[PDB]
């Protein structure tokens, strides 16, 4: 397992070009992505990340992956990262080697299957998960491979980036409670959702709007810091993914600080 440190951290998509105009004529100001952030998660346990749309949530999994420094503030990890990409993707060939790495365990590959819920899927086809990718699959189905190949691989650290977006209240319930709750159970992980319950089931919470922390800590502490906030949402979880998102972003606005 990993752990994972931000201390004080604020970063700007537009400082490289800040460097240039700088360099061209031989700390930058602006609007940044995220603005003061700080949190830690210990070996194992879950941090869940929400907020509003454009609020940095991405682009704070993108500065864990060394895609973004820091202007300010330090970031700690180390071990090896998978990542689920906030639109999923497939490369040419079957099922199940979109989902396995160079090694194969066949027990790990079925229980993924299995937590992702591609067994129904997977046998309707002729050829079963040996089916090439001819025909093409649902965004509902290629969210759950990604998510399957992501889970799979053996990491220190999953960074899970709104798996759940395409999929209904049923679907993303039973895999957020059989993949991240049980078959992940021991791993670090950090999830992009939108979901209370989720929030509720994390060890720490991260709430961003317009870059900054929104709320930082557990579900107890949300419901007495943002007291406002958590009534008007805590029926809100019986939307989709999909809609909770608009629903979350008027609500953060609607409450936003000072
Ligand atoms: N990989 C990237 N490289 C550079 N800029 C990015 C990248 N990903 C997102 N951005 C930009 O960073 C800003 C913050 O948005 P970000 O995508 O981090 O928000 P988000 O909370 O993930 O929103 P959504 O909820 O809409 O997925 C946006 O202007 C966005 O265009
Ligand atoms: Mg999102």
């Amino acid at each position: 397992t990993t752990e994972v440190v931000m201390e004080n951290v604020t970063a700007f998509w537009e400082e490289g070009f800040g460097e240039l105009f700088e360099k061209a004529k031989q700390s930058l100001l602006g609007t940044p992505v995220l603005k003061d952030i700080n949190f830690k998660i210990e070996r194992g346990q879950l941090l869940a990340v929400a907020g509003s749309t454009g609020a940095g949530k991405t682009s704070l999994l993108m500065m864990i992956m060394g895609e973004l420094e820091p202007s300010e503030g330090k970031i700690k990890h180390s071990g090896r990262i998978s990542f689920c990409s906030q639109n999923s993707w497939i490369m040419p060939g079957t099922i199940k080697e979109n989902i396995i790495g160079v090694s194969y365990d066949e027990y790990r590959y079925r229980s993924v299957i299995k937590a992702c819920q591609l067994e129904e899927d997977i046998s309707k086809f002729a050829e079963k998960d040996n089916i090439v990718l001819g025909i093409t699959l649902s965004g509902g189905q290629r969210a759950r491979i990604s998510l399957a190949r992501a889970v799979y691989k053996d990491a220190d650290l999953y960074l899970l980036d709104s798996p759940f977006g395409y999929l209904d209240v049923l679907t993303e319930k039973e895999i957020f409670e059989s993949c991240v709750c049980k078959l992940m159970a021991n791993k670090t992980r950090i999830l992009v959702t939108s979901k209370m319950e989720h929030l509720k089931k994390a060890d720490k919470i991260l709430i961003l709007h317009e870059g900054s922390s929104y709320f930082y800590g557990t579900f107890s502490e949300l419901q007495n810091l943002r007291p406002d906030f958590s009534s008007k949402l805590m029926s809100f979880d019986q939307f989709s993914a999909e809609r909770r998102n608009s629903i979350l972003t008027e609500t953060l606005h609607r409450f936003s600080l000072e």
